[PDB]
């Protein structure tokens, strides 16, 4: 059976058509249908297949079928292996799918997309059993595999292999597909970790040490020199010693040396403006220094639409904003660039001031946090964000425990203590505010226990307590009871319910600390590419480059590279030979197992019984 | 006898050595200022951090004992711990601290009070150091404070905290107690129980290193201790001009008979590995079907045989 000629598009709706009709396929193959006969032979047709594709990738099937609208049915696939693979892993067939995946070219890229269409697929998760073993999939480990025996064939063809643009799923990159699924591990292969360190450096060698790059570029004559080697490849003189330069201050990891830099020269700014420097409204006007800061973040706000709006292609402007806003710095940074805004314009009224002035100390605040992630860069800082932030989910979910306990603990002691204070905002102090300081060690027991009430000046009259003239007199009717509810509210709050936060805190820590490397390698991964995409300068001067950018669009990469058809034939078909060699040597470490010598002896053995039974009887004839 | 500069690099590598070497040029630092009526007190001082370093010196003779030992690995690598937890606790505290000295003192000009509120406060926040009469507009005394930033400056009275909006002031108190005082010191005592885990899982073979290390140094130590090293010093300087247990020169015949025996333990041993890999059930295994493929053969041959007769 020759697949090529055997699957027609003709042939492969028929088999689009031919689904059971108890997966999820085929509900979302109705849903789909339902959808177009209500916007507008074969039960399913090419575009719901479409439609459903774009749901779990919709960039990858960029016109895989809605290209000719519908193709001819008795034309020939182009990608027969590929749509074959596709339509048995929509419908979680995964050894068919498998021996797919075996037999088609671009093999790294199809087992990442494997793995997306199967998260994307266990998250819709009709029935539970099919989910489990969709979440069990074991394609980025197939990917990771055979990457793994690319990358130590080659190493140089792997690079390669990681960045060139496939055939088979509409010119993406394998790097983009696995930033799609992703594949956490697939980032966190050395093969991937080498391309990003590469990246990192720029054109210095890998193994630069850092206290000659730190030295080089706080002395930028000094890269003249050759204290930092660079790797290969009158007006020539400017022109050798202009791309010297250039090159030492494109590589990501010196732009981002310059913007940690300036960062936290932006901060101490901000702090020195809003703490010995912010003058009353402009009738007494601001500050240079304040003039300087508003300049300083109008820059950071070009920086974050050039990051929303201009960042690397053209694709959907609503795309890209999608884009933009998915990362949680981003969304992180645009709060702190609403703060700063909305401070500046109440601080540049008098009736409204003192609010800009609180506003602005929140903005320090959220700037100084979003600091934080250039962590990413070190093994030992990096995972312990992601650390800090499931202890935070943690902590939302033990602040109902926390809340109700200390909404009964608190009403009861106001109630037994001051049940003449009409108060309210007193009222929400005790009962909650002094519990939950209970908790931090600070215990007023001269509020609590009667024994160890002052003989201060206080009143039980209640429009004597309204007015604020003098205290209110603590009642003492039941004080044991009060010292009691105390006693209890200690043992249970400040140990039980603290240690069953920190024992919360302890399982989280345990669960990111066993899969420190991976978290660690993906977010370096996504720190480098963040750096390696951004302008060279630094904010405020970032402002150049934006002009520069401007004028040069106006006027007239590592990753993601299209290559020669002549090269790019000769990678696929490397990686296919790297393909079957891996599949090769899982073969014959298969049929070396114990289960499987186990197996063939007992076969064997039952064929020799029988065999030598009838030989024995042949010889007893004579 | 090697090189001047190889001892000296052997010397340095050894941790104990550079405490020991801080701990002198401290001494000599001290006790030359104090030889000053201008540098006395700084003298002291100086005199003062060295005995902190002589005491921490005295650590290095916990790795006799086997309950002692690994403690001293576990609480270096637990320092590494604290310096990397450091960088997280710093940016926070940095937030937080500038936030509220904006919110509480946004007139008060002294910066040696900023960095005291903005950094010092809130660290002592995590040791139960929580001064509500300084945060909290209802718990603040009617204490004789001014407005003014020249009378601030001067310190003629304690600057009055602005209560413009005490709720939110008190709220950050709120959420910084949970995120500090629970979540990041937990995390830190996250860090130090790994730490500790990993140490204690090994601890026999770093404490009998550490036993190594210590009785080796002190078998290379002359008999005396000090002061009284000096009669011993002075001995063997007087032996030097006017004239081993480990690292031993062996005749020839018994260095060969050493060779030949440590061979013949070597072929030894390397025999009870084949041989324990040989009875392994992966071995026979392998042999069993190996041999069932090959009866298989030429049983079938010799069934063909006597199928001709
Ligand atoms: C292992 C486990 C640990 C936890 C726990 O169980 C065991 O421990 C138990 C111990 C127990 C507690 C044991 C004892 C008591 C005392 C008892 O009061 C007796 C009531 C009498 C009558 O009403 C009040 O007396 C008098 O009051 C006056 C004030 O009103 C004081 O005058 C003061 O007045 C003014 C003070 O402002 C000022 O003029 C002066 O300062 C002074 O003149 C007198 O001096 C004092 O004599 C109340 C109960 C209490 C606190 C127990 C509570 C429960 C425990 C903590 C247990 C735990 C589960
Ligand atoms: C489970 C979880 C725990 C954590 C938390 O969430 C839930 O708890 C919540 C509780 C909440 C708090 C609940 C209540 C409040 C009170 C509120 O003030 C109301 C504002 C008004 C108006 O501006 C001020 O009032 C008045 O001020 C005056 C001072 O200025 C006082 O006069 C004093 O003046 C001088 C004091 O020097 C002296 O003359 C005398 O001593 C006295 O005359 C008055 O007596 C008082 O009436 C501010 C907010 C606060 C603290 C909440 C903050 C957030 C919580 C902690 C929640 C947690 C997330
Ligand atoms: C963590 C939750 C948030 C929401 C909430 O409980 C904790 O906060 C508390 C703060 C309370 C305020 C505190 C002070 C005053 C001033 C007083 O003159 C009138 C009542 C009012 C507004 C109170 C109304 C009820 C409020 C919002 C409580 C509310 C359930
Ligand atoms: C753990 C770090 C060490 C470094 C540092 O932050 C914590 O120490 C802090 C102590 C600060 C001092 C404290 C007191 C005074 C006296 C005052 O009249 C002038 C300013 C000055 C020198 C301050 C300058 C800034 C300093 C060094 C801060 C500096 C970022
Ligand atoms: C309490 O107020 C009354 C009012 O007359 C006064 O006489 C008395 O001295 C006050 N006591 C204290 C402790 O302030
Ligand atoms: C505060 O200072 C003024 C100066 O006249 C004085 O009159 C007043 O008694 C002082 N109050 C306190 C509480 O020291
Ligand atoms: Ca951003
Ligand atoms: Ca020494």
């Amino acid at each position: 059976v020759n697949i090529k000629q055997f699957l027609t598009y003709g042939r492969l709706q028929e088999l689009y058509c031919s689904v059971s009709e108890k997966n999820l396929l085929h509900t979302l193959l109705l849903k789909k249908n339902q959808e177009r006969q209500a916007q507008l032979k074969f039960r399913f047709t090419f575009h719901e297949v479409s439609k459903v594709l774009k749901d779990f990738l919709d960039d990858t099937c960029k016109g895989f079928y809605q290209k000719l609208n519908l193709p001819d049915m008795d034309r020939r696939c182009e990608h027969p292996w590929r749509d074959l693979f596709l339509w048995a892993i929509l419908q979680n067939r995964q050894e068919m799918a498998n021996y797919f995946w075996a037999m088609g070219p671009e093999a790294v890229a199809a087992a990442l997309v494997g793995c997306k269409i199967m998260k994307e697929m266990a998250h819709l998760a009709t029935e539970a059993e099919s989910a489990r073993s969709m979440k069990n999939a074991k394609y980025e480990q197939f990917a990771m595999d055979l990457f793994s025996e690319c990358y130590s064939n080659s190493e140089d063809r792997a690079y390669s292999l990681l960045v060139r643009k496939t055939c088979c799923w509409s010119k993406a990159t394998v790097l983009n597909i696995a930033t799609l699924a992703e594949a956490k591990c697939f980032f966190a292969h050395d093969g991937v970790q080498a391309l990003l360190t590469k990246v990192w450096w720029g054109a210095m060698r890998t193994d630069t040490s850092i206290s000659r790059l730190v030295l080089t570029f706080f002395i930028p004559p000094l890269v003249w020199t050759s204290l930092i080697k660079f790797n290969p490849e009158s007006a020539t003189f400017i022109r050798v010693v202009l791309r010297r330069w250039n090159r030492f201050w494109s590589a990501p990891v010196t732009v981002f040396m310059g913007n940690v830099i300036m960062y936290f020269a932006f901060l101490i700014l901000f702090s020195y403006v809003l703490l010995l420097d912010f003058r009353p409204p402009p009738p007494y006007g601001p500050s240079a220094a304040e003039i300087i800061l508003y300049f300083w973040v109008f820059t950071l706000v070009l920086e974050e639409i050039r990051q929303s709006f201009f960042t690397d292609e053209d694709m959907s402007i609503l795309k890209k904003m999608k884009l933009y806003v998915e990362d949680n710095w981003n969304k992180c940074d645009m709060v702190a660039i609403s703060l700063f805004v909305v401070g500046l314009s109440c601080r540049m009224a008098m009736s409204t001031y003192e609010a800009g002035r609180t506003v602005l100390a929140l903005d320090f605040m959220v700037f100084t946090l979003r600091l934080i992630h250039i962590f990413a860069i070190h093994k030992q800082l990096g995972p312990k964000i992601i650390i800090v932030e499931r202890m935070i989910k943690d902590v939302f979910f033990f602040l109902f425990f926390l809340s109700v306990w200390l909404i009964a603990y608190g009403v009861t002691t106001q109630a037994l203590l001051h049940p003449n204070d009409p108060r309210i905002d007193w009222v929400f102090r005790r009962a909650l505010y002094r519990p939950y300081l209970h908790i931090f060690g600070q215990i007023p027991l001269e509020e609590i226990d009667a024994a160890k009430m002052p003989d201060d000046n206080c009143t039980t009259d209640v429009q004597e307590i309204i007015l604020g003239t003098l205290p209110p007199c603590p009642n003492i009717y039941a004080n044991w009871l009060v010292i009691l509810l105390l006693v209890i509210y200690l043992l249970v709050t400040n140990v039980l319910l603290l240690n069953l936060l920190i024992a919360m805190f302890s399982y989280t820590f345990q669960v990111v600390q066993e899969n420190a490397d991976i978290f660690w390698k993906f977010q370096r991964y996504n720190l480098i590419v963040e750096y390696h995409s951004r302008p060279a300068l630094a904010p405020p001067f970032i402002i150049i480059s934006h002009i520069t950018q401007a004028l040069l669009s106006f006027i007239k990469d590592l990753l993601e590279r299209e290559l020669p058809s002549g090269l790019d034939q000769k990678l696929m078909t490397w990686e296919t030979v790297q393909k079957e060699n891996y599949l090769a040597k899982l073969e014959h470490e298969h049929r070396e197992s114990s289960g499987e010598r186990l197996r063939y002896t007992s076969s064997k053995v039952q064929t020799l019984l029988r065999m030598v039974g009838g030989f024995k009887d042949q010889e007893k004839r004579m």
